[PDB]
């Protein structure tokens, strides 16, 4: 059978994972397709309730990684070995058996949402909640799915796919359409002006970035553009769907947000303009009234949320309530808002405050149903009005929204970049990476804005470059480091985006790089013909289970030594042009030191980093043309994700030749065991340098491709 409950134990491929599984916990592997390689898990209770806790069994001596909600809106990571260390509001749990990896996916079932939590006796408890005292139930069959496998990343993907086939309520990341913003540099107004943003400020930011040679091609007009008012520190509520006076042209107040849109696009060459709104309209919802059936609703506290984030009990939203648009009118609300924006030339929305819905289901069939209804309406309106799929999900890390993510393709992966909070930087990097392990199954992770002028700029920028996600700053106008931005952004505003969600390496999945005082975090991604690896020291700070907020904590050393290997890039074989004959040797380029090293298969290279330092490595499979003639493309060596520039690669061993298609401009690098005879770009021989000690070949790609002609055609004759 393979995953099974026997005697009182949960057994996975002949390893006991849980003991003391109680008799009322039921399993099934049946499906309409049919037998499934894991087990759905439920339980039967005596009483109908709107909340149940049930132990699934006892976990001891098994290393785990968990993603848990430290705030309502947002997850972070926790590792451990005992059930007692499993946080409240655990939404994703991965367990290592010492070789076999087991995923636990607590699910939505009917009107109920589940999560996991640990107890003092080391039990892993399943917590099932409808979010509404009127919505009650006494038995469940599919509230948790458990699946095991030998590759931890494949195990997670396979488990998600099985849940999808049972629920049919979401699609996997790879089945969705990415909006076109993810291929361009952008700018977000949020940290530049906060809610004091004006149309002149938007224009000044677009102009200042473009002037330094790194032109953004998308803009997010963040919180502050909307027409909002306090009731007749008081909460603001939405009072109409159009923009406020700061976005009406001063000249003609009848021309609204279309003015800044046309300025952005026609005068400054932007492609996309997005705006922020809350899933409820504004922070205080929408002012009560009959037009969208808005009525006052006050957040209901759930125990697990409040145990981890006690300030939510006295948040302005909790105490002052939200005007909640009616489910009967929610499509009308989004569709009138979004029709107005789209008719003004707006291409998408950043939709924030998403998880509040789970607290507002009391009148209305509970957390799952209300979430599903608002998302169904949001998705219809987005698909109508922003048909490039222009939606970024924000403050949305609840399983109620994840398991109905049928269309939206970009998700903010962590709590906000905080330019003024020194504790936040190392935390942010760990959180984006670990959360991306689970969130990247549903949507492309967005690792958030950052500042190009800031002590942690390079640390943040480097992580964005390897994230696979949208790349955007929130710089105040005129506060730019263009030397840093040139490592991210080409002269036409395009970026070198990697192909996958950036995630921790296999090595790092079970070792906490914020708390263990011993390990570096390694983040891997893939391009088409190289891998990429980012190494970070993020020790010294993390969410505290006793203070219930992010704090600094003590470290034994400042500096830590770890190591890298080619195969740390988990999917590196996929970059090889001949994976069946490849021996696993890679060329490894350090983009900060500018050093090229050949690393044989399995050979480790030491890396030492102090807290808040990082290093980026481009990792390229070596091709052996003939004895003594070996090559690997590196890419745009003065960019962080250098290998993202290589769009085609063919070896012609019979002519001793390499044929490449390369996007961008700047210095191009490659590994060759021999000095090339000639390097040719677009039919003309060009000069080049060769370091015979390292094998590094280097030449300049002078300008971006002429036309249109999207790539430089390069021939390296060995
Ligand atoms: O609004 C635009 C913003 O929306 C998303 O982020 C929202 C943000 O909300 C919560 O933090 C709000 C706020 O808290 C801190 O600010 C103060 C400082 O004491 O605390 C008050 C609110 O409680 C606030 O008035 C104070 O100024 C913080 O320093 C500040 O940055 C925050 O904005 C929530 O805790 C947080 O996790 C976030 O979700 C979106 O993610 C942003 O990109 C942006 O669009």
């Amino acid at each position: 059978p393979a995953v099974r409950i026997s005697d009182g134990n949960l057994i996975i491929k002949n390893r006991t994972i849980l003991t003391g599984v109680p008799d009322n916990v039921i399993t099934t592997s049946a499906s309409e397709a049919g037998p499934v390689e894991g087990v759905f898990v439920g339980a039967v209770f005596n009483k109908e309730e709107s909340k149940h806790i049930v132990p699934i069994g006892t976990l001891r001596n098994s290393r785990f990684m968990s993603c848990f909600r430290f705030k309502l809106w947002w997850m972070a990571q926790r590792m451990g070995e005992m059930g007692r260390d499993i946080p409240y509001e655990t939404q994703f749990l991965l367990v290592e058996s010492n070789k076999v990896y087991t995923v636990f996916l607590p699910l939505i079932e009917g009107s109920f949402r589940s999560c996991l939590q640990g107890n003092v006796n080391d039990e892993v408890e399943l917590c099932l909640e409808s979010g509404d005292v009127d919505t009650k139930r006494s038995s469940f069959t599919h509230s948790l799915y458990i699946h095991a496998g030998t590759d931890p990343f494949q195990t997670i993907t396979d488990a998600i796919r099985t849940v999808k086939l049972h629920l049919n309520s979401f699609r996997q990341r790879h089945e969705k359409k990415l909006p076109g913003i993810v291929d361009y540099f952008g700018w977000c107004t949020w940290d530049a002006f906060y809610q004091e943003v004006t149309q002149e400020g938007v224009e000044a930011g677009l102009k200042s970035l473009a002037a330094g040679g790194t032109p953004p091609k998308f803009v997010i007009i963040d919180d502050g553009w909307q027409s909002v008012e306090r009731d007749a520190s008081p909460i603001f509520r939405l009072t109409g769907i159009k923009e406020n006076e700061k976005f009406k042209k001063k000249d003609d107040p009848n021309v609204g947000i279309k003015n800044i849109v046309k300025i952005a696009k026609e005068k400054h060459g932007l492609r996309y303009v997005y705006v922020w709104h809350a899933i409820t309209g504004y922070w205080g919802g929408v002012r009560p009234g009959e037009e969208y059936g808005s009525v006052m609703k006050y957040p209901n506290m759930s125990k697990g949320v409040v145990e981890n984030d006690p300030t939510w009990k006295t948040d302005v939203m909790t105490l002052q309530g939200l005007g909640l648009v009616s489910p009967k009118k929610v499509y009308k609300f989004y569709n009138e808002l979004h029709s107005y924006l789209a008719d003004a030339g707006v291409d998408g929305v950043k939709v924030a405050v998403q998880c509040v819905l789970e607290t507002l289901g009391g009148g209305l069939g509970g957390r799952v149903e209300l979430t599903r209804q608002f998302h169904q309406a949001l998705d219809s309106s987005v698909a109508k009005n922003f048909p490039d799929n222009g939606c970024i999900a924000c403050m949305s890390h609840n399983t109620d929204a994840l398991y109905c993510s049928k269309q939206a393709a970009v998700i903010r992966a962590s709590d906000d970049f905080y330019p003024r909070d020194p504790v936040s930087h190392t935390i942010h990097i760990a959180s984006v990476a670990y959360n991306s392990v689970f969130l990247g199954e549903f949507m492309q992770p967005d690792w958030d804005m950052f500042h190009s002028v800031h002590p942690a700029a390079e640390y943040h920028a480097s992580a964005r470059a390897i994230s696979g996600g949208p790349l955007y700053v929130s710089d105040s106008p005129g506060k730019h480091n263009f030397e840093l931005l040139r490592k991210l952004v080409l002269p036409d505003g395009s970026i070198l985006r990697a192909r996958l969600p950036g995630r921790p390496t296999r090595d790092c999945l079970f070792a906490d790089p914020a708390r263990d005082g011993v390990s570096l975090l390694k983040i891997w991604n893939m391009n088409k013909y190289t891998g990429v690896l980012g190494v970070y020291n993020c020790q010294g700070a993390a969410w505290s289970s006793t203070e219930r907020k992010n704090i600094f904590h003590q470290t034994k050393t400042d500096s830590l030594t770890g190591s890298i290997r080619g195969r740390d890039v988990h999917s590196i074989s996929e970059a090889s042009t001949d994976p069946t004959t490849w021996n696993g040797d890679c060329a490894v380029y350090s983009q900060s030191r500018g050093e090229l090293i050949v690393m044989p298969y399995n050979v480790s290279l030491p890396v030492s980093l102090k807290i808040r330092e990082h290093e980026i490595f481009t990792v390229s499979p070596i091709s052996h043309l003939v004895d003594g003639v070996s090559f690997a493309p590196i890419g745009l060596v003065n960019m962080y994700n250098s290998g993202g520039a290589i769009e085609g690669l063919r070896y012609e061993a019979e002519k001793m030749k390499v044929v490449m298609e390369v996007k961008g401009c700047g210095k191009f690098g490659s590994y060759s065991s021999v000095k090339p005879k000639r390097c040719v770009v677009e039919s003309n021989e060009i000069a080049f340098e060769y370091d015979s000690s390292s094998g590094l070949v280097t030449f300049e790609l002078d300008k971006m491709p002429i036309e249109n002609k999207r790539f430089h055609l390069i021939q390296v004759e060995l």
